[PDB]
């Protein structure tokens, strides 16, 4: 059965923040199991596309309706801009599912 994933809010790094040059910094999301049964074991998010500041994070099997803190550890680029990633969940088979969930940066 396929999971489900929606995505809650970005806990930092939100659409409208900057962050200087060549500069470490956590981006975390807020997402839930918008899905009827448990998440299957093995889940992770993973890249998938746009800009990159490491591909993937293992993420606990949520069980129905369960919010999760899902955090990632980037670096800004070296040159100034806006950049965006593209993020998506994924399971132990290779199944990518749910909302795509961005990342997205004003270099300063």
């Amino acid at each position: 059965s396929v999971p489900s994933m929606s995505f809650v809010e970005d806990v930092t790094i939100g659409e409208g923040e900057s962050i200087p040059p060549d500069t470490q910094f956590v981006k975390t999301w807020r997402i839930q199991n918008s899905g009827a049964e448990a998440w299957p074991p093995g889940v992770c998010l993973k890249y998938v596309g746009g800009d990159q500041f490491v591909n993937m994070v293992m993420v606990r099997s949520l069980e129905p309706q369960e919010i999760a803190d899902v955090s990632v550890q980037m670096c800004s680029p070296s040159r100034a801009g806006m950049y965006q990633g593209q993020w998506r969940m994924c399971t132990a088979t290779g199944l990518y599912y749910g909302d795509v969930i961005w990342v997205i940066l004003s270099v300063e």
